[PDB]
Order: C-alpha cells, then sequence, then structure tokens
C-alpha cells in the first residue's frame, strides 16, 4: 500500500541493559495500539527477534523497525540490542531517534549498559528520554521500586538529561503482552497492565516534542542498513536528516570510499508503504539503481549531489570517561587508534596529541587531533563517541575540520 500522511511523525526506540525487556515492550506497543487503531500491524516477540543468529544466541542482535500510532502521532520505533557485544548496532539505532524509551528492570535495577546506553544516546543526538521500569510483576517491595526510580533519575542527571523531570512509568511488558494475546481487542481502562502501556504512550505523545524538521536544506540521509529486494534492487534504509527525496532524483553516496558514487532513486517506502516523496524525519527504504549491496554500506550517507565533501582530519574537544563510568583504567598516548562513531558511521582513527601533551588520563578534558583512516561526512559541532577494546572510552565534539 501507499503511505498516507495524516498526522505528525516521530522516531522513537528502545534502549537499555540486556534482558531488561526492550523487545517484549516493543511487541506490546504494537498489540496495544492495534486494538485502538486498525491500521496498526501487530508484531509478536518472534517477529522482532527473527534472525537465525538471534534465535541462536537468545538475544537481539539487529535493530528492528516497527510502526504504530496513537490518536496524536505516527511512530517509527527502533528496537536495539542491549548485549555489550552489539553496542555498535545500538548506536546506529539511536542515531535514528527523536526520543528514546529507556527500559530498566525493576528487579535488577540500573546495570552497566543502562549507563552506557544513556551516554551513547546523547552522543548520537537523542534529546529526550522516557523511562519504562519493567518487570514490576516480580517486585512486591514498594520501597525497592522507589529506590530503582531514584537510581535511574540520578543516572540520567549524570549525563545531562533532566533526570528529575522525566516520566517514569512502572509496568510489565510481559503481562500486558499476554493480555493482548488473550483479548486482542482489550481497550484502555479494561486491564491494569495494558493501561500502564497506555500511560507510556501518553507520555511519549506529550513529553517528546515533534522535532523541527529542515525540509528546505539539501537532502541528507545517513545509511543504517542495506539489503537486496530480489526483482527490485538495492535498498538503503535510514532516517532522512534534512531535505527531501523523490523518485527520479539523483543522489551521491558519500563516505568510506576513495571516490563518490552517483545514482538515481527509483523508489521510496516507509514501512513497506509507497511514498512519492520522503521528507526530513521519515524513516525510509530508498531503492538505488545500478548499485549492488556491496557498493553501498552502513555509515555512508546519501546526499544531494555536490552538497557534501567527506573529510579525514579534524580537531576535537573530548571528555575521557573515568574507570568508574566503564571507561579505561589507564591513560593513552599519541598514536592510540580507537573506533569513532558519528551518526551511523563507525571508523578507525589515529589520535595525534599536540606537543607538550604526551598522555591523556581517564576523566581528562582535552583537545586533540584525529586522523581517520577513511573519509566520512563530518561537520563542526557534530557529536561523537570513542570506543576501544569493547568499552566506550570517550565522548567528544568536532570543533574544526582540517581536511
Ligand atoms: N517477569 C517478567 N519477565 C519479563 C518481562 N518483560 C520481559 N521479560 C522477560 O525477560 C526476558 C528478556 O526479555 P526481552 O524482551 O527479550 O529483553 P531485551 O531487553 O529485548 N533483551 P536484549 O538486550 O537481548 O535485546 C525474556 O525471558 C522475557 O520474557 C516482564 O514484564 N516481566
Ligand atoms: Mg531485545
Amino acid at each position: 500500500g501507499e503511505f498516507i500522511r495524516t498526522k505528525p511523525h516521530v522516531n522513537v526506540g528502545t534502549i537499555g541493559h540486556v534482558d531488561h525487556g526492550k523487545t517484549t515492550l516493543t511487541a506490546a506497543l504494537t498489540f496495544v495500539t492495534a486494538a485502538e487503531n486498525p491500521n496498526v500491524e501487530v508484531k509478536d516477540y518472534g517477529d522482532i527477534d527473527k534472525a537465525p543468529e538471534e534465535r541462536a544466541r537468545g538475544i537481539t542482535i539487529n535493530t528492528a523497525h516497527v510502526e504504530y500510532e496513537t490518536a496524536k502521532r505516527h511512530y517509527s520505533h527502533v528496537d536495539c540490542p542491549g548485549h555489550a557485544d552489539y553496542i555498535k548496532n545500538m548506536i546506529t539505532g539511536a542515531a535514528q531517534m527523536d526520543g528514546a524509551i529507556l527500559v530498566v528492570s525493576a528487579a535488577d535495577g540500573p546495570m552497566p549498559q543502562t549507563r552506557e546506553h544513556i551516554l551513547l544516546a546523547r552522543q548520537v543526538g537523542v534529546p529526550y528520554i522516557v523511562v519504562f521500569m519493567n518487570k514490576v510483576d516480580m517486585v512486591d517491595d514498594p520501597e525497592l521500586l522507589d529506590l530503582v526510580e531514584m537510581e535511574v533519575r540520578d543516572l540520567l542527571n549524570q549525563y545531562e538529561f533532566p533526570g528529575d523531570e522525566v516520566p517514569v512509568i512502572r509496568g510489565s511488558a510481559l503481562l500486558a503482552l499476554e493480555q493482548m494475546h488473550r483479548n486482542p481487542k482489550t481497550r484502555r481502562g479494561e486491564n491494569e497492565w495494558v493501561d500502564k502501556i497506555w500511560e507510556l504512550l501518553d507520555a511519549i505523545d506529550e513529553y517528546i516534542p515533534t522535532p523541527v524538521r529542515d525540509v528546505d536544506k539539501p537532502f541528507l540521509m545517513p545509511v543504517e542498513d542495506v539489503f537486496t529486494i530480489t526483482g527490485r534492487g538495492t535498498v538503503a534504509t535510514g532516517r532522512i536528516e534534512r531535505g527531501k527525496v523523490k523518485v527520479g532524483d539523483e543522489v551521491e553516496i558519500v563516505g568510506l570510499a576513495p571516490e563518490t558514487r552517483k545514482t538515481v532513486v527509483t523508489g521510496v517506502e516507509m514501512h513497506r508503504k509507497t511514498l512519492q516523496e520522503g521528507i526530513a524525519g521519515d524513516n525510509v527504504g530508498v531503492l538505488l539503481r545500478g548499485v549492488s549491496r556491496e557498493e553501498v554500506e552502513r555509515g555512508q550517507v546519501l546526499a544531494k549531489p555536490g552538497s557534501i565533501t567527506p573529510h579525514t582530519k579534524f580537531e576535537a574537544s573530548v571528555y575521557v570517561l573515568k574507570k568508574e563510568e566503564g571507561g579505561r583504567h589507564t591513560g593513552f598516548f599519541s598514536g592510540y587508534r580507537p573506533q569513532f562513531y558519528f551518526r551511523t558511521t563507525d571508523v578507525t582513527g589515529v589520535v595525534q596529541l599536540p606537543p607538550g601533551v604526551e598522555m591523556v588520563m581517564p576523566g581528562d578534558n582535552v583537545t586533540f587531533t584525529v586522523e581517520l583512516i577513511k573519509p566520512v561526512a563530518l561537520e563542526e559541532g557534530l557529536r561523537f563517541a570513542i570506543r576501544e577494546g569493547g568499552r566506550t572510552v570517550g565522548a567528544g565534539v568536532v570543533t574544526k575540520i582540517l581536511e
């Protein structure tokens, strides 16, 4: 079918520690809203964690995109992995978010990736956060629930989110999900668990503002994934950052390659629905003519031809995490070669310290030069994260492009 715009569109998603309930909540959101809006397509647990490797490991590995809507807005929701081995996919998912739903297990409280996800969500531009305290069906001590809530707000404050003001809904994604299976038509007010899901939706509706979109700037879309649609071609997916794109437009594939590739857009879809035009904010699949899935990849960006120039060298202001925040135990030197994350791009870079600065310690606030091993679309003021050896080691901002 063709996508019909009738209400504002917002991109949300789920982040949080492994096993805290992100995928269960995601499925519940689709079932709950579907009872009220026939246009919503239901997605059960196994329809989201559907890949063979996910069934093999028993965890989410790939980001999943599901759609649902309330009376007020239309939502694209990205469900991310909580396992530490897949932090890379979580970052790519967060880069598509206008707001995030932080899931925390009431039974376990804040764990290492609860903190790491909050820190990373910020560095990729997530402005707002709503908390769903999950698994309360397992905690009878009210004091504990109040304690976890306090801990979570404290954590958010540590990373510059308004911890004291964020809505914190307490519920059970699983019990809400079970109820909807028993009665798919369950409406608001009928069941306790389902009502808590409605509470979350109301908070999303009202707390996360609809972003100001720039549909008049040159088209720019960070690529999050790429695949082949047999008999149709190569599709690049991602959230349009600014501008618009129409079937027939020419776009440039920028970054990660020595040279830039140009091709024509032959299709645009949002959630398998046809669009004549994709605009800033939409989460879409863009069909590209004449390129194979080995010619486009995650981390590159599609852009209006000639509007972007990929760079490799820049100066940056950086905060280096302390051991206590999951950071490094020891300092590093000039020549350190960690991974840098900008939006959906992940690239190796070489740290070059200025003379007189020969070492950087955890907890330090420094400025230094970074030289990337591959060209990528960059801009001054662009935030980024630094990871190395399975941990996030720093967060920074690009202050000046050098080349
Ligand atoms: N008791 C209880 N268990 C729950 C609840 N929500 C989820 N679970 C369970 O806890 C486990 C993890 O749930 P899941 O949704 O896959 O977690 P996730 O946060 O998406 N994990 P990952 O980080 O791999 O993506 C499952 O066994 C699931 O049934 C809940 O409200 N109550
Ligand atoms: Mg999951």
